[PDB]
């Protein structure tokens, strides 16, 4: 059908159809008269997986023969989403499979919707891991993703009476055809026990053993015939475990609970034992695997052969575990072991929010990991000895830089451990990396300036353009060819088409097509009726006070009050769509969802409003819903308080897919505005410097309430029960926080946000100038490819050269 | 190689080799340089499974078109063992697969040893279910086995310091290639709740829901192209289950515990809630499946279309569940529902031991299954109304026949429920069926004589001759052809070869070959050295007081004491092998294992004994060890106290495989001796009548101790610590039971057992007369085919005609 989906040759189609019917019979044990659409999906998944296998085996063999330096990406989260379409895209099989399924009287798009998301992540950090695996395979790096195979991923969100309800994400119920169990590479992980000091050094004894069973998932590069591995560990009890009889067998579940469920907190630390167990489990099993592979090629060459990247502090125990193995088991002396650890490990920091920083109570580590605590104390002593020698007399610096925090309960600062034990520390956007050097890690920067880098985040243009927006990919490919899909900088060639009438028409047509398709999706799957000629105002991301969905709520109520004030005046019609999950224990995030649905209940049923303003809560926001709504979006809301969003990656997905951005100078918004030009971006609100000035004199929200009549009216409506008639006080906690305890200064940005939103409506009234500004955004989105990000990690941290050369098929 | 293993045609071998390499690459994602023997086993298993699929789909389609009467075999136990060799035997693929694997430089026998036993049973009852599925497929019955997919089967037995240790049987660790998950046929099962009485009848409300997910395993018939289904249910929590958040997800394990583990008690009732849950779970899910299939063809025709066979009382709740569905959900009146239930259900009783009878406390049923208890009370009232009308004034009969037992705690007699609710009640050997009518069910027999039948147990000659003893199968097939494998009565043709020198030579040669192979197996796998020219004296079966492994221990010690008394006299050398598992909580059974190993420790290290007497405890006795040891056996020990072994099936396996039997007139021993002639059987000990006479005057063990010097010496040796030097009192519980609390009268049979064992040694000294007696046993074993048993169930209980006609391939 469309060129970027590849060829449908007669031989390929015949062969796919034959293998589809072979899997339906032999694999699924079904004839055509009893097959459900789910059987058809599985037959196709098995058929496409077959094309991966040769390339996967040859790629792993190629890395054994060439023995390049190996990259180990350690994350507690991989937000993969669906695998079927992505595999077809990267193997150029999409048109052939479309043709093959069509000739069997099946619709491939209907079969694609049956696949469960692998929702093994919360949001940005988990999805960044997924984008990275894709870029590492596309750039031909010998890279392995290592994580946990959670039985239950991020919970399914149901809205019930406008409230979030959580259901278990039973994503493995029907089987996962993409994974291969490797029970033969099962490894022991130890917990509890105690330390004996012998003549021959320290001994970790009387431990409980949990087994780590690996599951391998193929990660195909973009048409380069490279297939890398994501290895996820599953917890299994040993068979002597507890071994009255019946209860001992049932108690095996205590050990297997380690890999049962993903902690659903985004940017919030919860010091739970089960979470520390998950962290050690993935680190212990992964480091044994790394060392085993290294010995099958003296530890001086280890850092020439191994890079370990830490996705935040979640796998920070990699540093003490590497020391423990090298000192206790391999009998290297401390200093040599430490040289090897630092040259091997690099640390990516993802937030400055202090509630997100991992600070593990010492009593937890003492009980669960007594040897690691000893090694952490030793690391701290030697580290503070270097601080004292560099800053003699600066006793306050010693307290601030300690890995050990004094107070009510002694805690380990896992970020301090990562900086001490890593040769490189990076933030995830330039403003974030500058804030790390100026504020939270200023002391560490003064000691070791050379360690601190920036690696601005990115997204894979395979999932986030070719896969989710084939219509846009195609009209681009018509003018500048297909090379941009693995070289996104080539999108700059589109700036020479900004005054081309045909290209303007095509860009606007694809947007309209995407909006019609998404409006229909809403009607079928959720019986809701939206005007597809309205501006699609989209804020999708986890529900958090710092992301200021509440600021968006204040704008929506302002538009409502303006319409009711002057019902017969023209306003640009908008559909305001807000979606995202709240962490189950985050009361305020749960109240914000309820406010969004309560506003919708008033706004969507007011006959005076008409189809001029619709407010929709998008339920169960996840990777597969992002692929549908982002190509449909006109306006991207990136409205975090300046200094709180380390980078963001949603911002980039929308820029790539033909939405204009309204945003603060926060995270990667700053670099996006710089790439496109400030004149092609709806920037508003306090900069970082303005927020600091407000903090010095003190944030008084009352001042804004007293001076802005439009704002006072909204707050009185919230308080009085305008939006909750049956429960007049329902939103008293929201009003109370906004007036007295707002860390994120929602009122301070209100006036400038509303005024900037008027400029958006004004430009939307002029379709041609809207579309020309969109072209200027798409054309400058190239920097925000994860291929650029990963090439920067490869050259400046890992010391390996990316390659775009094909392996032989 | 040998004819009964089928043809190895060039095309077949080429095709198997091609599909083996296809599965190794595509299914296992392995090249030949990294493949382990386990990968090779899996490649072959997938290759053979491929040949099942066409026949499985066609057979299920044939039953849909022809709509025959359906047989539902309900059991809590299916003791399947390994599937690979059995599948090859029944598809005639064994020689082709032997050839195919040989040409790839692999040994198929080495690959077969990598398969885990499906140990989803305890012993005889579980293995009888497995033999039956094989016969039902071979006789072309539209039959379904329904059970529980236990995550953990019967525990692996380790011997540590001569003591039994249990380990979890993690049989699914590496995957089960034989099963197909059918998550689309998932069904809800209800527990707890309460009963509302409406105007429109009773309503079971406020229940907890567990899901039953079925796994289908193919059951191939013998070369008839029929493949029946074994459907096993797995427990899954619903996704709203408990749905703070983390703990709700972890608590899903409470519901999934239902299918976690097989209760490891053989002939012992334990009234545990989890066990009652397993019983209801398999019954509820199975009856919904049966009714669904029936509606996809008015309940008058239900018994013309459905037979439900109950494997003991374990699924007795099928009777109240069928009533509950028919009355509460389908709105039939009581009397019609009851007519349908009785005509559908038949009950097989397997024991007379009172500790084996299921008597569920009312408080358990009241809480877990309140509606079933109401229906059971109603059944009891109507049943006792029929008893009172037939036996007016006999108030004692009313108390004895009640489904409800009065006492400390009220209990439901599940056997009484099964007799009341079933059109047929059978025992499992003629003597057992006579004992049911004379003693434990005498009152039920007088009310409904027509219900009571015999169906003498049998074994499948596929697993138990062709598969485990190919050498014997072949020398038989040389003289009388292959037809006997599905018509075992044809073995009578062997009586005309009892004086043929060549056949005598071949029978003795196969036995010798089997003994050499098993002696080597002992050396490799367990570093033990046995004389293969000794008599192989084998007692293998679960460890139980009624099976009198202790009587065998007394004989072994008697031989030891006789050798030590007269060291320089000739005795027929014996290897005494005893094997079996004790239930983990059965103290006495655990002490007996320890006595066996303690005797071995004295006997096997006495230089005066030499290789004249060896005592071996065979560790981890299970179906795959039975396939090795039974063909190696000379003497089969079937030495249960008369009246305790309902049938036995080990007895039959040994008769078929060329061992002579030493046994009591118990269970099927009686019919085996009748088939072969008493002169070709080593019968000893009390008959049932003699045991009754001993009970009337009272069993005084002291009398035997006082009158038999050889016995007194053994008891003094046990007491004094001859067999436990470090712990002189180790066996005081054994001596104490034998002297004062022996329910099974071990001393009463001692003299006759030892004398009969001398007759065995005497006949073994004459190889030609030993082998002629063996031929008389093999030649008369035809009755003990499960094909005969299942044809008798089919004609006299289920009302269907068996068929030996092939489906088209
Ligand atoms: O770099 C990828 C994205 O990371 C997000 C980010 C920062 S901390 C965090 C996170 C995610 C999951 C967590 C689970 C347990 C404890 C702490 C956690 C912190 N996620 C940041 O908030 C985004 O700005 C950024 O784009
Ligand atoms: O008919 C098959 C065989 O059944 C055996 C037999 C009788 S009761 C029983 C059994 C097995 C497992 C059980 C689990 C829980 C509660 C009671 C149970 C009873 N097994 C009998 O003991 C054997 O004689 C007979 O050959
Ligand atoms: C990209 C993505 C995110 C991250 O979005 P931000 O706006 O950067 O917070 C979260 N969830 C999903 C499903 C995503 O695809
Ligand atoms: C046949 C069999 C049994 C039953 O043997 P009995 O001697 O009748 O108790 C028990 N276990 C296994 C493994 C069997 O194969």
């Amino acid at each position: 059908q469309i060129s970027v989906r590849g060829l449908a040759g007669v031989e390929n189609v015949t062969e796919l159809k034959k293998n589809f019917n072979r899997h339906l019979h032999f694999t699924l044990v079904k004839d055509r008269n009893v097959a459900t659409p789910r059987d058809y999906y599985f037959a196709l998944a098995h058929t496409v997986r077959d094309h991966l296998v040769g390339r996967w085996i040859r790629t792993q063999q190629h890395y054994y023969e060439k023995d390049p330096k190996r990259i180990y990406y350690l994350s507690l989260e991989f937000y993969m989403g669906r695998t079927l379409q992505n595999t077809m895209v990267n193997l150029a099989l999409e048109n052939a499979c479309d043709e093959a399924t069509y000739q069997l009287g099946l619709d491939m798009e209907e079969l694609e919707e049956i696949e469960e998301d692998a929702g093994l992540g919360n949001g940005g950090l988990g999805r960044l891991a997924a984008c990275f695996l894709d870029s590492m395979a596309t750039l031909g790096l010998a890279a392995y993703g290592y994580g946990i195979r959670y039985e239950f991923g991020i919970f399914n969100q149901k809205i019930c009476g406008g409230w979030q309800m959580e259901e278990a994400d039973d994503w493995l119920r029907y089987g996962n055809p993409w994974e291969k169990a490797r029970p033969e590479f099962t490894l022991p992980v130890h917990f509890y026990g105690r330390v004996e000091h012998t003549s021959q050094g320290a001994k970790w004894v009387d431990t409980q053993v949990v087994l780590a069973m690996p599951y391998d998932t193929p990660v195909p590069g973009y048409r380069n015939n490279v297939v890398n591995t994501m290895r996820l560990w599953s917890a299994k009890a040993p068979n002597d475990f507890n071994l009255g009889y019946i209860q001992a067998v049932l108690d095996r579940n205590l050990a297997e609970n380690i890999s049962r469920v993903l902690y659903p907190n985004d940017n919030f630390f919860e010091g739970k034992e089960l979470r520390l167990k998950q962290e050690y489990f993935v680190v212990a099993a992964t480091l044994q695997d790394i060392i085993r592979r290294f010995k099958s090629s003296n530890f001086d060459a280890f850092p020439d052969k191994v890079a370990i990247q830490l996705n935040d502090t979640h796998p920070s125990l990699a540093i003490p575990e590497l020391m423990r193995v090298l000192v206790d088991l391999e009998r290297l002396d401390w200093d040599k072991a430490w040289e090897v650890t630092v040259k091997t490990c690099a640390y990516t920091n993802h937030t400055v929010l202090p509630e997100a920083l991992e600070r593990w109570p010492v009593h937890l580590l003492e009980t669960l990991l007594p040897r690691h605590l000893q090694i952490i104390y030793e690391i701290n002593q030697r580290f503070l000895n270097r601080v004292a020698a560099a800053f003699p007399g600066d006793v306050d610096r010693l307290r601030r830089m300690s890995l050990v925090e004094e107070g009510a309960v002694k805690r380990i600062n896992m970020a301090h451990l990562c900086i001490a034990g890593s040769h490189a520390v990076n933030g995830v956007a330039r403003i974030h990396s500058e804030i790390l050097k100026k504020t939270i890690f200023k002391d560490f920067y003064e000691l070791e300036p050379h360690k601190f880098q920036n690696k601005t985040n990115g997204i894979t243009p395979r999932r986030w353009l070719v896969l989710c927006n084939p219509g846009l990919a195609e009209i681009i490919a018509e003018r500048i060819g297909e090379e941009y899909i693995s070289d996104l900088d080539q999108l700059r060639k589109l700036l020479s088409y900004v005054d081309d009438e045909a290209f303007i028409r095509d860009v606007a047509k694809v947007k309209q097509e995407n909006k019609l398709k998404f409006a229909a999706y809403l009607e079928r799957e959720y019986k809701v009726h939206i005007n597809p000629n309205s501006l699609f105002d989209v804020q999708v991301k986890r529900i958090h006070e710092y992301k200021r969905q509440l600021l968006n709520c204040l704008h929506v109520i302002t538009l409502y009050n303006r319409i009711k004030k002057e019902p017969n005046k023209f306003v640009v019609p908008r559909t305001v769509m807000i979606g995202g999950k709240a962490a189950p224990g985050y009361h305020m995030a749960k109240m914000i969802i309820k406010l969004i649905t309560a506003i919708g209940d008033v706004v969507n049923h007011d006959p005076v409003v008409g189809d001029r303003l619709r407010v929709i809560f998008l339920e169960n926001y996840r990777v597969s819903l992002a692929e549908k709504v982002i190509p449909a979006a006109d306006l991207s809301e990136q409205i975090s308080t300046a200094g709180t969003e380390a980078s963001g990656t949603g911002n980039m997905k929308f820029m790539l897919n033909g939405a204009l951005t309204i945003g603060t100078m926060d995270g990667a918004n700053v670099e996006m505005a710089e790439e496109a030009g400030e004149e092609n971006f709806f920037i508003f609100g306090m900069r970082v410097e303005d927020v600091d000035r407000l903090d010095q004199r003190g944030y008084n929200a009352q001042e804004y309430y007293d001076r802005i009549p439009e704002l006072r009216q909204i707050i009185e409506q919230l308080s009085s029960g305008f939006f909750s008639p049956k429960q007049p006080d329902l939103f008293k906690d929201i009003v109370n926080m906004l007036m007295h305890h707002d860390r994120f200064k929602v009122f301070a940005d209100y006036e400038e946000y509303v005024k900037c939103q008027e400029r958006v409506s004004a430009l939307y009234k002029n379709p041609r100038e809207w579309t020309r500004m969109v072209i200027r955004n798409i054309a400058t989105s190239g920097k925000f490819s994860s291929d650029r990000t990963i090439a920067q990690y490869a050259r400046e941290i890992w010391g390996v050269e990316p390659s775009r050369q094909r392996l032989p098929a």
